[PDB]
């Protein structure tokens, strides 16, 4: 039998995530000094008397240095008070900061605190093109829309015109914020990667910066580091045992990657367990994915796909050589996961995430079918199969073996397909489709997702990829709306499949598959996120 050929770059990293030695010593420095700066920050938090203006600057800033996971019952207390205040404020920054701290926290605050910025038609009034401040917190709070939110129709356009028209002759560090956020804005990014931008490149650079904010969000920023920088390290050592980059030599070697991808889930310590788990599966669905893909045949990938089917030890025999490699490391990984959780009586939850991997291997193997026949399904049909495709159900079920608060009925409201998964699964497979869709079409892919939407509704390349592009509009509104209080369950277990959201869109930024193609778009991350310390 003949394979294809082998076109994956190697990891970039080598070794140099194999061994990390804590330096107790400067850890329990940093854990000590951040003691006395939390209680500085609460004691502002709880401060009297505060305007309004400085109590929204205030949190927003908390929250952009990545030290806010530190105030959630403060935080919390404060916004919802302000909420119910619903307070008159005619200054278009702390209008539009207001609404976006907000939404962002589950507070169904109305729209209709930006009509008195509006002429006739709702649209913007052109006088405030020369607010910039104004303008730069319109932009980011316009990325936070639900459906019924469309007051806001205009503002993306409109805001963001006239930061690019401003830009050029700001003052710094103002200008390169308002740079970035044309690039990156703050909702849809991923929050240890804004983080790190903002306390290095902005606020240490801010003439009016508090300092005791600066140092707490430095030293915690450091501090959690080394903590993510064990993870790697441990991580990195069960790859290495695995060998699948010698014996596998067909699959994708990116862990540092996956680490990546799983440290934008969650990346507060008190999810390190989460953390370290759901790394492991990535990896190897990643595996998975580059056997059905690249290498398998069409009888080796039905038994492949029936042993997972039936999944149980006694299986291996009926797969080829190097199949029985990827099979048992995928039956050992859940049983040390089932190890890990029985110490607290969850290693039973570890069925929910095994059911959701034998729907993504059932849907690569039909994926495989289509290929072989060159099957062009219609757009319904396609997706009813490409949404799993994704992996996405399959990693939002994984997220929460982790999670120590994670519940059985908390699993239940997850297996019913609620709509925010689905948004997030939608976004994540119109990214894709866009991003792979022409070097797929030179690998002979008869089924991309853009193909069967041309052929079916009878629309160019490019329509096709507007109307792709919509799913994801509507789909991050569908986001939006799904944080809104009342939560189907905790906001603990939403915000992980919203970040999953995010990684996508941060991975394929500028529509190129960073994932495979690391060294373009993820490796400045990971370097700012996991080598380089931010200098004090
Ligand atoms: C956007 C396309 C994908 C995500 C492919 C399916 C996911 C993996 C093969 C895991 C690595 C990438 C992540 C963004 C988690
Ligand atoms: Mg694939
Ligand atoms: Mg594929």
């Amino acid at each position: 039998i003949v394979r294809p050929v082998a076109d994956f770059s190697p990891s970039l990293w080598g070794d140099q995530f194999l061994s990390f030695s804590i330096k107790n010593q400067v850890a329990e420095k940093y854990a000590k000094e951040i003691e006395a700066l939390k209680e500085q920050t609460r004691n502002m938090l709880l401060a009297t008397g505060m305007k309004l203006a400085d109590t929204l600057n205030l949190i927003d800033t908390i929250e952009r240095l990545g030290i806010s996971y530190h105030f959630e019952k403060e935080i919390d207390d404060i916004l919802d008070q302000i909420y119910n205040q619903n307070s008159n404020c005619n200054d278009l920054c702390t209008s539009a900061l207001q609404f976006r701290l907000l939404r962002q926290h589950g507070f169904n605050i109305s729209p209709e605190i930006f009509s008195k910025f509006q002429d006739e038609n709702g649209k913007f009034k052109e006088s405030l093109a020369s607010d910039v401040l104004g303008l730069l917190n319109l932009y980011e709070a316009s990325h936070v829309r639900t459906h019924a939110d469309d007051i806001l129709e205009d503002a993306l356009a409109f805001s963001t015109i006239h930061l690019e028209s401003a830009a050029p002759h700001l003052k710094s560090p103002l200008r390169e914020q308002v740079t970035h956020a044309l690039e990156q804005c703050l909702h849809k990014g991923v929050p240890r990667v804004e983080t790190r931008f903002f306390i290095s490149s902005i606020y240490d650079k801010e003439q009016s910066k508090n300092n005791v904010l600066l140092r707490f969000a430095k030293l915690d920023f450091n501090l959690l580091q080394m903590l993510h920088k064990q993870e790697l390290a441990q991580v990195s050592r069960w790859w290495k045992d695995l060998d699948f980059v010698t014996t596998l030599p067909y699959a994708r070697d990116r862990v540092v990657e996956c680490y990546f991808e799983a440290l934008g889930v969650y990346f507060e310590p008190q999810y390190s367990q989460a953390r370290v788990m759901l790394v492991k599966t990535i990896s190897m669905i990643s595996i998975v994915d580059d056997t059905f893909d690249a290498y398998g045949t069409v009888k080796e990938l039905e038994a492949y796909t029936d042993a997972i089917q039936r999944w149980d030890i006694n299986e291996i025999d009926r797969l080829p050589d190097y199949m029985k490699i990827s099979y048992k490391a995928i039956l050992d990984l859940y049983k040390d996961y089932e190890k890990e959780l029985s110490s607290a009586g969850r290693s039973h939850i570890v069925c929910h995430a095994i059911e959701r991997m034998k729907e993504v291997v059932r849907n690569y193997n039909v994926e495989s079918t289509w290929f072989i026949e060159g099957y062009t399904p219609p757009v319904s049909e396609y997706l009813s199969n490409a949404l799993a495709t994704t992996t996405y159900y399959y990693l939002a079920t994984t997220s929460y073996l982790g999670m120590k608060s994670a519940t059985e009925q908390d699993f239940e409201w997850l297996s019913k397909n609620p709509k925010i998964l689905e948004a997030s699964v939608i976004i994540c497979r119109v990214i894709d489709d866009t991003a792979t869709y022409e070097v797929e079409k030179s690998r002979g892919q008869i089924a991309t997702g853009i193909e069967c939407c041309m052929r079916d509704y009878g629309i160019s390349t490019k329509e096709a990829m507007a109307k792709f592009q919509n799913m994801a509009e509507t789909a991050w509104k569908d986001i939006n709306e799904g944080l809104l209080r009342p939560t189907p369950v905790s906001t603990e277990f939403l915000t992980p499949i919203l970040n999953l959201a995010r990684i996508v869109e941060v991975t394929y930024i500028h529509n190129l598959d960073g994932y495979t193609h690391p060294e373009k778009v993820l490796k400045p991350h990971i370097i700012n996120l996991l080598v380089d310390s931010i200098k004090i």
